[PDB]
């Protein structure tokens, strides 16, 4: 399928143990997509002070359209040293590995895969 319904655990930035997906834009997009397929991806909501506490390159989920079955349609955009790879809508959050941190909420998304 071109899209997959996922329910992503929303993590507090100070709880995150693994603060990024790797070392290059292509690696972090690759790993993000693998962890989304494996159910081992979390979401951190972006506010003042969050991104400097995580590791670049960043992987964002961004709204791809204006929400089937309560799932916002999203796609991935990476960022390294202020350059984004992809073009999309509003940021829903930054993706990180999930390694068993307790979430504060779940974010239902339809991921363009």
């Amino acid at each position: 399928k071109t899209h997959v319904q996922l329910s992503l655990p929303v993590l507090q930035v100070r709880d995150v143990l693994v603060r990024g997906f790797g070392d290059s834009v292509e690696e972090v997009l690759s790993e993000a997509r693998q962890h989304l397929k494996d159910g081992t991806c979390g979401l951190v909501e972006v506010e003042k002070g969050v991104l400097p506490q995580l590791e670049q390159p960043y992987v964002f989920i961004k709204r791809s359209d204006a929400a089937p079955h309560g799932h916002v349609m999203v796609e991935l955009v990476a960022e390294l040293e202020g350059i984004q790879y992809g073009r999309s809508g509003e940021t829903l959050g930054v993706l990180v590995p999930h390694v068993g941190e307790i979430p504060v909420a779940y974010r239902k998304v339809l991921l363009r895969k």
